[PDB]
């Protein structure tokens, strides 16, 4: 499709984040709202998440348990709330300033971007080791992906870039993205195409792998555009964060 659609999100106040299952689900930070919010595929009704005291969350990221890992934005921690139990638990990241992003793996590795400290962080599943990913000269970074051969992708808001580390190298990367400004968001799919909100220009652009003429989706109105999410069928989901609205574009 080369027209969005608007997800049927209710009541939403500057929404952020965004992540999607490969059953359809969609789980939108309501930002403004201190919650979590799903909607099922071809469902009306969504669903607030049993999540408590939430500050000002951004991020969101789900596991292939259904586990839902939160960047409690305000609160300086990321809060996981587990399947079926509901019961919730703070990641032991430690030292995290206004955290941002968050990104999971089938390992069941966080990343965060540590927003306020400039850095992204790292936690292995129960660990007590946090390991500061060798990105450099970051300012303010908002989003990260990370994809399945392990690279790491960032979104450098405020130096107008995205950088990436491949799985094993000391060397970051800057995609050739042309135009950026203040971008937040970014998606990687499993080919290795890179969807980045271009926050300060009201669009999203993508890269794909193997080339470096970028593409400029075809959504319209977006505001601040922030969160985005791919699904293994290609559909992209954005959150229009001025708008408090969620949309989407299938392939």
């Amino acid at each position: 499709s080369n027209t969005q659609t608007v997800l049927p999100f209710t009541g939403l106040n500057t929404p952020s984040g965004v992540a999607v299952d490969s059953a359809g689900t969609v789980w939108v930070t309501d930002h403004g709202n201190n919650r979590v919010v799903k909607l099922a595929a071809g469902s009306n009704t969504q669903t607030v998440l049993p999540f408590t005291g939430l500050n000002t969350p951004s991020g969101v990221a789900v596991d292939s348990a259904g586990t839902v890992y939160v960047t409690d934005h305000g609160n300086n921690r990321v809060v996981k709330l587990a399947a079926g139990s509901n019961t919730q638990t703070v990641l032991p990241f430690t030292g995290l300033n206004t955290p941002s992003g968050v990104a999971v793996d089938s390992a069941g590795t966080v990343w965060v971007t540590d927003h306020g400290n400039n850095r992204v962080v790292k936690l292995a599943a129960g660990s007590n080791t946090q390991t500061v990913l060798p990105f450099t000269g970051l300012n303010t970074p908002s989003g990260v992906a990370v994809d399945s051969a392990g690279t790491v992708y960032v979104t450098d808001h405020g130096n107008n870039r995205v950088v990436k580390l491949a799985a094993g190298s000391n060397t970051q990367t800057v995609l050739p993205f042309t135009g950026l400004n203040t971008p937040s968001g970014v998606a990687v799919d499993s080919a290795g195409t890179v969807w980045v909100t271009d926050h300060g220009n009201n669009r999203v652009v993508k890269l794909a792998a193997g080339s470096n003429t970028q593409t400029v989706l075809p959504f319209t109105g977006l505001n601040t555009p922030s969160g985005v999410a791919v699904d293994s069928a290609g559909t992209v989901y954005v959150t229009d964060h001025g708008n408090n609205r969620v949309v989407k574009l299938a392939a």
